């Protein structure tokens, strides 16, 4: 298990999602659909000059996965994946520059609602969540396990869990009083609001 320090950046902006008293939360579910979808037409892109990036998968999808007993909720896409260095590097990288304009439009009243359009939605996870993990495996690269519980760092290992196959699985571990977004009509009335308009089939696993 290695340890990272997210960008000074990042860790101001998921330090202001934390403590910011903001009571329209279920942004957080629409970010990370769009970002799953974003990640979907990647990995079709990619499919159209090459069929043998598929083996690893041919379904394009978005799962949701409620958890009342853990107290999770899983959003699973099979998208491209991420590569170690994506984890560690790029996504960082790719933000920093949304995150900082994001943070300055925060300052001069832009609410919470508008962190999308600065691509750095993923981070609207902390508005429900205490720990975040994302398992993820792309075509070229082991899969791997990112966790991060704020706080100024993340940690990265090699998975040994169940394969995926190729995608991308982030897991909301919810605060104690955020368990709304475990019940099926929540989910099902933030879907319908929010993410009308994706390339992908999008379904709700029903608890039994
Ligand atoms: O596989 C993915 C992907 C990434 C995120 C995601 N979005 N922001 C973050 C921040 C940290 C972590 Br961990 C995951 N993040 C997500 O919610 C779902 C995904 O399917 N992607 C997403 C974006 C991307 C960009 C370039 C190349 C590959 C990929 C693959």
């Amino acid at each position: 298990v290695e340890t990272f320090a997210f960008q000074a950046e990042i860790a101001q902006l998921m330090s202001l999602i934390i403590n910011t008293f903001y009571s329209n939360k279920e942004i957080f579910l629409r970010e990370l659909i769009s970002n799953s979808s974003d990640a979907l037409d990647k990995i079709r892109y990619e499919s159209l000059t090459d069929p043998s990036k598929l083996d690893s998968g041919k379904e394009l999808h978005i799962n949701l996965i409620p958890n009342k007993q853990d107290r999770t909720l899983t959003i699973v896409d099979t998208g491209i994946g991420m590569t170690k260095a994506d984890l560690i590097n790029n996504l960082g990288t790719i933000a920093k520059s949304g995150t900082k304009a994001f943070m300055e439009a925060l300052q001069a009243g832009a609410d919470i609602s508008m962190i999308g359009q600065f691509g750095v939605g993923f981070y609207s996870a902390y508005l429900v969540a205490e720990k975040v993990t994302v398992i993820t495996k792309h075509n070229d690269d082991e899969q791997y396990a990112w966790e991060s519980s704020a706080g100024g760092s993340f940690t990265v290992r090699t998975d040994t869990g169940e394969p995926m196959g190729r995608g991308t699985k982030v897991i909301l571990h919810l605060k104690e009083d955020q368990t709304e977004y475990l019940e099926e009509r929540r989910i099902k009335e933030i879907v319908k609001k929010h993410s009308q308009f994706i390339g992908y089939p999008i379904t709700l696993f029903v608890e039994k």
